[PDB]
């Protein structure tokens, strides 16, 4: 595969964006969890449909409302995508990463990352937040990645590291931040791995991941990681862990889609409001100071 | 990449199907291991070849005859494919599962499925026949998926579970079968690994493999079970163990193709006799009652 | 994917190379880690850039000269690449190992390979030679494999072993030729595990390459081996330590490209001087006798 995307495609988009909202934000949230209450926190909300952007691909699976909404988060000015791509619709990664690189483009420095993951660790438990302390990106092993091919200059380098692309300055933040949430439960933080999709794993599959090192498992955000820190966009992100898989032959076996339940409702809510003290948090002015 | 067929594409097929056979099967059959004899025990046999069914692709590899087999199986209708596609042969997973989805819409209900596989596990011997418990889908961790693309809901849903793919109720049978059989040997039961192909595997990737928690490995019969698991058939197989691979670097090395020897003669005539005499067992009306 | 060149592709190539000069070597050697000095070691020496030569794939990563250039290396005339193709600049398998089947019809019977990779085993130090013994082929797991599609009879056979890659006897010449040298460290020799790159691994990730068994990590070299031992090709090769990679999160962590501070310095002469000698010990008449 390679990119199809020139880098006039994204200036383009940015450039219509710019030219539609007077709003500039600094900080992106991609959110995957149905954290549709993290859009109702927006004050001076503004909204763009997918399919009316120039350029911009189109959210097919449920839940993804497909929308990009410019507002203000707790006195910080933010750009969210309300549900993301994956490669499992049948994208290739630089489709699926597309809006994070025109985010570059329209000055935003930080990029917050969500998504619902399955709990590997046995310590975790149903409606836990894991903070991403880093990845294993299962598809890149094989070549899929999103930045094969001609690498772009302008964005980045041609061999770029992701040893550090969770900003650890903003982990101490999150863990302080919680903390002062008054919660009962404490802030999980792991390793987040990745594979394609779109069926859940086999008991066997998921003796494999966690064998690995693996704390959760999901089919995406990686690939937006990925781009984002080779464009220099600090990085950092959660996982709202939607349920415990099975990991014993014997038992209720089939993992279902309950997501929708923690999604919307239970920890959802949690991590929203979460997300909304970390704004004040974030570096650089623009919230309020 | 992405599916290739439309909804009708296989209706088209099957309409074909039965408008050119009177029988009518509940079960299905895809011979992977060379077990031509197992043709050979089909009452009131009907053949077609590939190229002559409208939408089916074409089998290149060798010991793979390429025709698809309706007949009487120990009083059992039933359809079987006389050899398979790989994706090896530069086919994508669209179009190696192609026949599944055709099967589901003739009426069949139990897909069975056979190969050859490398012995992994120590306790294996040559011509050990391996009831599959369970498998790890390497391809799948990457992204290639025959279910990549657009999902087609008149077949199943998005996110399909694989924890349940091998019918439990159908090992036990098995199990109780063998037993009669007064086999010397006891029925081996395990996770079978996939991975592309075509070359053979080197040391230092069985006892990756191994380690993994693999006990036989092979390149085919995983996105056929998706698939059949994706629209309901309900799954179970056997892997022929044609050989033990090399796990230490000083002995006979280099893993030819004598899987020959076991195909067709020694362990093959077992298996055919054990998958006739399990057609008894199979769920549903048929089998004279 | 496929194959996209077919038989008589790779005989106009030759024949043309065939055409241009008188020199028919008997070696061919793809030199990955930036050695340079290896042509400068060259008697007798000519060159082609890859531009010129028909059906030849252009070289686009940096510090990749990109030409092929015939020689005199040590009294044994020899072919090589200076630079190589890798999948990460976007070219499929099938272009990345192009050369090496043009080679094969230039008559050529010994492949060397040379790389630059990131030392996982803990007893390596940077600057290290590390003796090929055997390789985890991460892409190919997933299907992304240079013999995926139609088998060329030509060539080679459908399922060829890779247990024996590694030349046995070639490498009990490289440990003697080392004593030889006087060298104060000793040769190393371990598994190479290849993955697609073009980002760097993480922590998580290294450290998971290293539980399976991997003692050093790289982009490329595994595509290149596997098609040369399909068409029958006595293969060995080498990859310098460039770099120990990182393995806890707390430290230097950002995994930079100061490989180039070992390529053409330090190690790389030492590199270059070994298979300079490595030439005499070579199999076949060419090397005066």
């Amino acid at each position: 595969m390679a990119n199809g995307y020139t880098y006039e495609d994204y200036q383009d988009t940015a450039k219509w964006l710019l030219s539609h909202t007077e709003q500039r934000p600094q900080v992106a949230v991609i959110c995957g969890s149905g954290l549709g209450g993290l859009v109702n926190k927006l004050t001076q909300a503004q909204t763009f449909d997918y399919s009316e952007i120039p350029n911009f691909p189109e959210s097919t699976v449920p839940g993804h409302a497909g929308r990009l909404v410019f507002g203000i988060l707790n006195g910080r000015a933010c750009v969210m995508m309300q549900g993301r791509f994956h490669m499992y619709e049948g994208y290739p990664f630089w489709k699926v990463t597309f809006p994070v690189r025109v985010f570059r483009l329209l000055g935003v420095e930080t990029l917050v990352v969500t998504n619902a993951a399955g709990g590997l660790n046995p310590n975790f438990e149903v409606g836990d937040i894991m903070l991403i302390r880093d990845h294993i990106n299962l598809p890149g092993f094989s070549g899929e990645n999103p930045l094969r091919g001609p690498n772009e200059e302008r964005f980045g380098v041609r061999f770029p590291a992701m040893s550090d692309a969770y900003d650890r300055d903003m982990r101490q933040k999150a863990h302080s931040t919680w903390k002062q949430m008054g919660e009962q439960r404490e802030l999980q933080e792991g390793t987040y791995v990745m594979l394609g999709g779109p069926n859940f794993e086999t008991v066997a599959e998921c003796r494999l991941l966690r064998n690995l090192g693996a704390d959760a498992v999901g089919m995406s955000t990686v690939p937006e990681v990925i781009v984002a820190r080779h464009c220099g966009l600090r990085v950092f992100g959660f996982s709202l862990i939607t349920n415990k898989v099975i990991m014993d032959t014997e038992s209720q076996g089939k993992a279902n889609h309950e997501e929708v339940l923690e999604a919307g409702k239970q920890a959802a809510q949690k991590l929203e409001q979460f997300v909304s003290l970390l704004m004040a948090s974030i570096p650089v002015s623009g919230h309020t100071g």
